């Protein structure tokens, strides 16, 4: 520990991290699915694959393991703000994923690319940054 | 207060950022090819042109993210041992680089056989390593 027990910060921020990687792998999986999907205009797409689909699965099962961990540990209260923004966040970008491998998974390309997928992308890594900075700033202080 | 750990929390940043534009450069790739499939009225919300000019901007962030990692260093051994991380770098934006090519010039074929995941897990790993080493062997090491 030590600064404001630094090992705890230090290990959230881990679990973060992962389950963010994770959830970018997930949405890079879907649309390597989609684009091998071969059911477009004038072209056969490429080698349809579901096995990326099922990848996309796995990969957002994964993320939900590691936040799962960031949520069952140590919980600092003046982190309290931080972590509520980073939950109004996460629910809301997972559930975009999954409503996309729903999409996926019945063939829904109508619904699939008409998703605004990168707003709660974005929204998400603002309130990730905002964890960060608040792990770190005026909370560096006092040692 | 030590200027080894607030240089590893810096380069740690870095390195960070580059892997997510990196991860981000991939994805707007991949949106742009899935609608480089179909080409069905390109705009707004069919920005394939679009979506392959962010990508050169996503990837643009990433070197120069990396620039300002690798214009730095105070650490020794740990430089050593991730030399690892730029190699794996290197190779990495390489093969992004080498993906806006083909779709930029259409070479579908091309553009879905290289094998961009397993380059990308290399270098996945080359930051955890980087991490490794960066924890306890230098954060209690100086
Ligand atoms: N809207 C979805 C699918 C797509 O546009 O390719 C996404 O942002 O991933
Ligand atoms: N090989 C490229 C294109 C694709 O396979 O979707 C990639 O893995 O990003």
């Amino acid at each position: 520990q030590g600064f404001v027990i630094s090992n705890e910060l230090r290990q959230q921020q881990s679990e973060l991290t992962s389950t963010w990687d994770l959830m970018l792998q997930t949405r890079i999986n879907l649309s390597r699915s989609a684009a091998r999907m071969m059911m477009d205009a004038s072209n056969q797409q490429s080698s349809a694959k579901t096995d990326l689909l099922q990848n996309a699965k796995t990969t957002l099962a994964q993320a939900a393991a590691h936040y799962a961990n960031f949520k069952n540990m140590t919980p600092l209260p003046a982190m309290a703000e931080a972590s509520a923004n980073v939950d109004e966040k996460y629910q809301r970008y997972q559930a975009a994923l999954a409503e996309l491998i729903q999409f996926l998974d019945n063939g829904n390309m109508d619904a699939y690319f008409a998703q605004p997928t990168q707003g709660m992308q974005n929204a998400l890594g603002e309130a990730l940054g905002n964890y960060a900075r608040v792990s770190e700033n005026l909370y560096r202080q006092t040692f």
